[PDB]
């Protein structure tokens, strides 16, 4: 049984209200890692247990290489942990932030893995739900890693619907912004948020009040740079249509509508899978505990544990990758 | 009844996250024993109760010459200490780490003694299940005394099933690696991996992660020195069969098939178990408390006792050498 004493506690990589995420060694192999580590009071008082006890469940059983593979998942009598593999390159909101913008080669680089996963996790029926710059990571080569599936949805089929209001404001899908259900749609037209986001500078959409975000969402026209090439404005086009029927990926074929679009014309997507795909930017880190990647904000805070306030056992939470 | 203070603390001979091992002086005889010194909330916390309690029940009723003689076994109200036979000769690890390879005929001799034990613990119904070189320490004399029984199962007599995934990563068998149960084999190769190091002075598989490990392990071909005598790689492949139904050892007649390999055909296995074969090599301690051949790392260490944070009561820590 794992617990918290087989970790040395490293740097802070990253915090929120959820909690917290932590660069451990594992103390028996010596072998570096990520930790999530949430608090049981936190998630039973939001009501995100059933989403807490799912992002383990989706995890202990994907697998492909651009979905961040899960090596433990174990709980305290007042903590949940998820040990995870370190993403070393970090977000591409970080890189994005530096740089600015990305060449729409770089983008498309991006663009061909995120479609990739989004292919393998729609083929087994489950919704990502959270595509979003925050949560799309890079390995030590610069290949991209999806992180945090704390918002999925499983068993969504073609025309499956959903009802949770849930996701990232900026990121939201118009369909998801109006009453009743919504289908799994709405994780293409987070690709298009962050393509856009990558190709352009900035989100197609924002307002720091979230009505008056909701409302551009729901009824404002996408601009694009003059310069973006006629297959970017039409992928951007396609991928952020209102109409999720009108969507590029939201007719029954999913996937394939955008894998054949003229954007990713130069893309061989069996190739894309293989990883054989060069990354154009390959992340300089120069040791497994550099954190070059990472905001100084969360790196530079020492490590604190909180003081607290019968089975209060999550299900999900005996696992590792050794044995099953 | 035995307490902590019945004794002086003199050495540290080695620590991990389990917990304590120390150098004692008992103080009414003056006479030196091992202390291993094990926090409760950490057994508990690991889900290792019932194996720390086997421990206990196990040393109490076995006696023979290689095996670890326990002396007693006590309880405080946080913690668990048991008092066993020092191994001034230290750890095999330890010699092999120094000398990088033994010949064949020393590990023979070290061989003969441990098949002597395994021999000895399978006739009644104990599969020891952490045969490595760590376990394997020396006497004053250079005799093999086997340490560390937390690992036991017993009631497993030929043909009788273990579900626990447990041991040492690198000495784990291969069947172990798989769904459901695996038998007492596993032992045999154990000692399997621990001759191949003897001889070959490396593991037969190595990866420092245990995922990559454990394809080696079930899938990769173990390889020997050119130099190696027939009968040793005979031995060898014998007991790394990856097939426990085929392995040396695995059969009805158990550590029989072992014991009449032709390796072994300079032994009398009736001299062996009475002592009268010759340690190639004999410790060169000069005195009782003498730690030569345990790490600096240790011993150089303070003794230290760590603050902790109604009956909490193990039962067989009550036992004493004398009393049965
Ligand atoms: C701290 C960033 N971060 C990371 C990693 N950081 O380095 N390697 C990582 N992996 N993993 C997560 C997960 C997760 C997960 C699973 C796979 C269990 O679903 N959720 C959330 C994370 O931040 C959320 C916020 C933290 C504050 C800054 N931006 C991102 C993660
Ligand atoms: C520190 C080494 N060590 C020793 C001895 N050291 O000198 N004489 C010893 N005996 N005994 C044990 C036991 C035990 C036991 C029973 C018989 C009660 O089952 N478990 C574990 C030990 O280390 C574990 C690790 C400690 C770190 C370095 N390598 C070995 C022992």
């Amino acid at each position: 049984k794992v617990t918290m004493n087989d970790f040395d506690y490293l740097k802070l990589l990253g915090k929120g209200t959820f909690g917290k995420v932590i660069l451990v060694r594992e103390k028996a192999t010596g072998r570096y890692y990520a930790m999530k580590i949430l608090r049981k009071e936190v998630i039973i008082a939001k009501d995100e247990v059933a989403h807490t006890v799912t992002e383990s469940r989706v995890l202990q059983n994907t697998r492909h290489p651009f979905l961040t593979a899960l090596k433990y998942a174990f709980q305290t009598h007042d903590r949940l942990c998820f040990v995870m593999e370190y993403a070393n390159g970090g977000e591409l909101f970080f890189h994005l932030s530096r740089e600015r913008v990305f060449t729409e080669e770089r983008a498309r680089f991006y663009g061909a893995e995120i479609v990739s996963a989004l292919e393998y996790l729609h083929s087994r029926d489950v919704v990502y739900r959270d595509i979003k710059l925050e949560n799309l990571m890079l390995d030590k080569d610069g290949h991209i890693k999806i992180t945090d599936f704390g918002l999925c949805k499983e068993g969504i089929s073609d025309g499956a619907t959903m009802k949770t209001f849930c996701g990232t404001p900026e990121y939201l899908a118009p369909e998801v912004l109006e009453d009743n259900d919504y289908g799994r749609a709405v994780d293409w037209w987070g690709l298009g948020v962050v393509m856009y986001e990558m190709m352009c500078g900035r989100l197609p959409f924002y307002n720091q009040d979230h009505e008056r975000l909701f409302e551009l969402i729901l009824m404002e026209e996408i601009r694009f740079p003059r310069t973006l090439s006629p297959e970017a404005k039409s992928l951007l086009a396609g991928l952020l249509k209102k109409d999720p029927k009108q969507r590029l990926g939201g007719g029954p074929s999913d996937a394939k509508e955008v894998m054949e679009h003229r954007f990713f014309l130069s893309i061989n997507w069996q190739d894309v899978v293989q990883k054989k795909l060069l990354p154009p930017f390959k992340p300089q880190v120069t040791s497994e505990v550099d954190t070059r990647y990472f905001d100084d904000e969360f790196t530079a805070q020492s490590i604190t544990i909180t003081p607290p306030d019968q089975r209060t056992h999550f299900p999900q939470f005996d696992y590792s990758a050794s044995i099953r």
